[PDB]
């Protein structure tokens, strides 16, 4: 738990699961393709 300015959010156990491989490798994917639709515009 870091020091915030105002705002602090607890909503939930963030802390709770640490997630598969199919689930972190799958943003791999993810910024493959929304940065390749920024790369859709780096063509021009």
């Amino acid at each position: 738990y870091q020091l915030t300015s105002g705002y602090k959010p607890a909503p939930m156990d963030l802390s709770f699961i640490k997630l598969t491989p199919s689930q972190e490798a799958m943003v791999d994917k993810l910024a493959e393709n929304a940065h390749n639709v920024w790369a859709r515009d780096r063509i021009r």
